[PDB]
C-alpha cells in the first residue's frame, strides 16, 4: 500500500533536509512541494514578491494532487510520495486524508517539533528564504495546536 | 485563443530571465519548466546528481502537460503558458504542437540565438547550474539545426 507522507512543522524545522535525505536512502519515493510549484509558475520571481492569491494557490494545489495521483499510479517501484509542506492548516491535512482514502493509499505524518528559540535562530540565517518573525510566530502557534499543546 | 509559448535555446541563452520578465509584464501567463520539476521531485538534490532516467523523465513530462492543461483550462484571465525549456529536441516540440492542436491552443516560438563563444562565457560563470562543455557543444549544434544553419 503506497504511502503519502506529510511533513508537519514550521519553516526552519528541518523538513526539506529530511525529505531530501529520506528519498536518497529510500528508493521509490518522490517529493511534492508547494513552494517549488509557486516559484516555478512565477518563473522564480523574488520570494517576497509572491502574492498568495486564490487563483495561484488553486493552481498550485491542483499540481500537487495531480502529480501525487500520477506518481502513485506508477508501477511497483513506486513506494510513495512526500508532501514536504508545513501542513499546519487542518483543512489541507484533511484534504490529503480524504484523497488517500479515495484511492486506497495510506497517509503518514512526519512531525518536526522544534523549540521556538531554535526556529528563530535558524530563520534569522536563511535570508531570501527567511520568513517574517510575525508569520513564524503564528505558524509556531499552529504547530503547538497540532501537538495538542496549550496556546494563548 | 490561449497561447503555448516555447522558448528555444541552449542553457545560458537567456530563457529563464526572459520568462520571468515576460510574466511580470504580461498578466495571465504562467511558467512551466522541466528543470524545476526534476529538482522538485528529488527534493532538491545536487544538480549533478540528477540521473535522467526513463521513469523520472516520464513523470516530469506528465507534470508539464497536466499543469499546462489545468492552467489553460482556466478562466478568461489566463492568456497562456510558457514552456521555458531548451526545447531543442524536435520530438518534444512536436508533442506540444499536437497537444495544442488537440485542445484548440496556439503554439508560439521564442528563439534565443546566442553565439557559441558567448554561451561558453556565460556557462563558465553559473557554477552548480553550469553545464559540461561537451553537453553545451552538442546542444549548440542542435540549435543550429533548428535555425537551419549548417553543421558538421
Amino acid at each position: 500500500m503506497k504511502k503519502i507522507i506529510l511533513t508537519i512543522g514550521c519553516p526552519g524545522s528541518g523538513k526539506s533536509t529530511w525529505a531530501r535525505e529520506f528519498i536518497a536512502k529510500n528508493p521509490g519515493f518522490y517529493n511534492i512541494n508547494r513552494d517549488d510549484y509557486r516559484q516555478s509558475i512565477m518563473a522564480h520571481e523574488e520570494r517576497d514578491e509572491y502574492k498568495y492569491t486564490k487563483k495561484k494557490e488553486g493552481i498550485v494545489t491542483g499540481m500537487q494532487f495531480d502529480t501525487a495521483k500520477s506518481i502513485l499510479y506508477g508501477g511497483d517501484s513506486v513506494k510513495g510520495v512526500i508532501i514536504s509542506d508545513t501542513n499546519l492548516n487542518p483543512e489541507r491535512r484533511l484534504a490529503w486524508e480524504t484523497f488517500a482514502k479515495e484511492y486506497g493509499w495510506k497517509v503518514e505524518h512526519k512531525v518536526f517539533d522544534v523549540p521556538w528559540t531554535e526556529l528563530v535562530k535558524r530563520n534569522s540565517k536563511r535570508g531570501t528564504k527567511a520568513v517574517p518573525i510575525d508569520v513564524l510566530r503564528s505558524m509556531y502557534k499552529s504547530m503547538r495546536e497540532y501537538l495538542g499543546l496549550p496556546v494563548y
